[PDB]
C-alpha cells in the first residue's frame, strides 16, 4: 500500500520507516492510542503520488531551499483513501417546486462503472430530482486508481484529513537542567531565542516600544534564576538549546520531539515565537504570522503547530536589504489558523497586539482536511501494515496524514 521509504508514526511518538516495521509494533491511532500490526503485506504495481494542492514551487532538487509539501505519500493504484466530501443542493431544498421545468442538481452516493468492470460506490452529481440511492458531509473511502471516475466538481470537493498529536512525552520534564512553577518560562524563552537569540549564545533583541514584552523578557529571566544577560558559560538556558537540540549543526532548530511531547509546553514555545518575530490578525479570522530565514525552524514549525491541529500554509518571501545590501534572497512566511486552538496558544503571549483572550469554553482538536492531487506512477515494491480486524482500521502517517488499511 506504500512505497517503500514512507515514514509513519509509531504509538509512543516514534517515527520509522514503512519497511522497518514488524508485528507487535503499535502505530499511532487517531486518539493518541496505539494500533496493533498484525501483518505485512506486500507487491508490486502501479503506484500513486498523493499530495496536497499548492500555488506554488517544490521542482525536483536536493536543496531545502524552496519551500517543500509535508502532507503527501506514495501508495499503490488499490490503495482506500479515507476521504470527505461535502453534501449540497441547488435551486431547491430537498424538494420544491415552481412551474415551467428547472433544475436541483445534488450530491449523493451512487455506483458508478469503472473502466476495469468494477461498479465502484462513490459520490456523483445529480440532475433533477431523482432518488434511487442518495451530518454535512460524506464520509468515505476511494481507492488510488478510481479517483479518475469522479466528476469534476465532486472531485475537486473531496479531501482527506490529518489528525492531532493528542499523545505526550516528557523529553522536556525529564530534562530539568519542579512541573508546576517553571518549564512555561525556559519553552517560552527557547522559542524567543529561535525568533530574535544570537547563534552564538544567550542573547536576544527585544524590542523597546514593546514595555509589555520587556517585562516578559525581564519576569521569565527572573524565574528561571538568570536577568539581563539578553536584550557561552554554564548558562543552563544555552546548555537547553544545545542539549533540548534547538541548533541543527550550527543552525538553528525546532526539535522533532516536541510534537509529541506536553501539549502545553508545545503551546508555550510557540507563543515565545510569535511574541519575537510574528504578528496577529483577525480580518478574516484569527490568524497568526511567524517568519524566518532558517529551512531547519520553517519545517519544524509546520509540523510543531499541525500536531496541535491548527492549518498550516507556508510561503517564500524576499528577504532584508540595508541601503540596498546586506542581507539577501529569501525568508518565509508560516500561517497558522485554528480558533480555539489558536486562541489556547496566543492567550500566553506577553506582546500587547500578540495576545488573545483564552477560549470561551472547553475545546476540541479536530481533524483538519487537505485536498491534494494525484500523479499515476509506475510499477514498484509496495510495503504496509495491518491492523487489527477489531480497531478502526486506521493509524496517522508521520506527517499526521490519517491513512486506512
Amino acid at each position: 500500500c506504500f512505497a517503500k521509504g514512507t515514514n509513519v508514526l509509531m504509538a509512543d511518538g516514534s517515527i520509522e520507516c514503512i519497511e522497518n516495521i514488524e508485528v507487535g509494533n503499535k502505530v499511532m491511532g487517531k486518539d493518541g492510542r496505539p494500533r496493533e500490526v498484525i501483518k505485512l503485506p506486500r507487491g508490486r504495481e502501479t503506484m500513486y503520488s498523493v499530495v496536497q494542492k499548492s500555488q506554488h514551487r517544490a521542482h525536483k532538487s536536493d536543496s531545502s531551499r524552496e519551500v517543500p509539501e509535508l502532507l503527501k505519500f506514495t501508495c499503490n493504484a488499490t490503495h482506500e483513501l479515507v476521504v470527505r466530501t461535502p453534501r449540497s443542493v441547488r435551486r431547491l431544498s430537498r424538494t420544491i417546486k415552481g412551474v415551467e421545468y428547472f433544475e436541483v442538481i445534488t450530491f449523493e452516493m451512487g455506483q458508478k462503472k469503472a473502466p476495469d468492470g468494477r461498479i465502484v460506490e462513490l459520490v456523483k452529481e445529480v440532475s433533477k430530482s431523482y432518488p434511487i440511492s442518495e451530518k454535512a458531509y460524506f464520509e468515505w473511502t476511494i481507492e488510488a486508481r478510481d479517483l479518475s471516475l469522479l466528476g469534476s466538481h465532486v472531485r475537486k470537493a473531496t479531501y482527506q484529513t490529518y489528525a492531532p498529536i493528542l499523545y505526550e512525552n516528557d523529553h522536556f520534564f525529564d530534562y530539568m537542567q519542579l512541573t508546576i512553577e517553571g518549564p512555561k518560562v525556559l519553552a517560552y524563552l527557547l522559542g524567543l531565542w529561535i525568533g530574535d537569540g544570537l547563534s552564538d549564545r544567550a542573547t536576544f533583541s527585544v524590542d523597546s516600544r514593546d514595555t509589555s514584552l520587556m517585562e516578559r523578557v525581564t519576569e521569565y529571566a527572573e524565574k528561571l534564576n538568570l536577568c539581563a544577560e539578553y536584550k557561552n558559560t554554564e548558562n543552563p538556558l544555552w546548555d537547553a538549546i544545545v542539549g533540548l537540540g534547538f541548533l541543527k549543526d550550527g543552525v538553528k532548530n525546532i526539535p522533532s520531539f516536541l510534537s509529541t511531547d506536553n501539549i502545553g509546553t508545545r503551546e508555550t514555545f510557540l507563543a515565545g515565537l510569535i511574541d519575537s518575530d510574528g504578528y496577529v490578525t483577525d480580518e478574516h479570522g484569527i490568524k497568526a504570522t511567524i517568519k524566518t530565514i532558517h529551512t531547519s525552524v520553517r519545517d519544524g514549525l509546520v509540523s510543531l503547530a499541525r500536531s496541535l491541529g491548527l492549518v498550516v500554509s507556508v510561503n517564500a518571501e524576499p528577504a532584508k536589504v540595508d541601503m540596498n545590501g546586506t542581507k539577501h534572497k529569501i525568508s518565509y512566511a508560516i500561517y497558522m489558523s485554528g480558533g480555539d486552538v489558536l486562541l489556547n496558544v496566543l492567550s500566553k503571549c506577553a506582546g500587547s497586539k500578540k495576545f488573545r483572550p483564552a477560549p470561551a469554553a472547553a475545546f476540541a482538536r479536530e481533524c483538519r482536511g487537505f485536498y491534494f492531487e494525484l500523479q499515476e506512477l509506475k510499477e514498484d515494491d509496495y510495503y504496509g501494515i495491518t491492523l487489527s480486524d477489531d480497531s478502526d482500521h486506521q493509524f496517522l502517517l508521520a506527517n499526521q496524514v490519517v491513512v486506512h488499511n
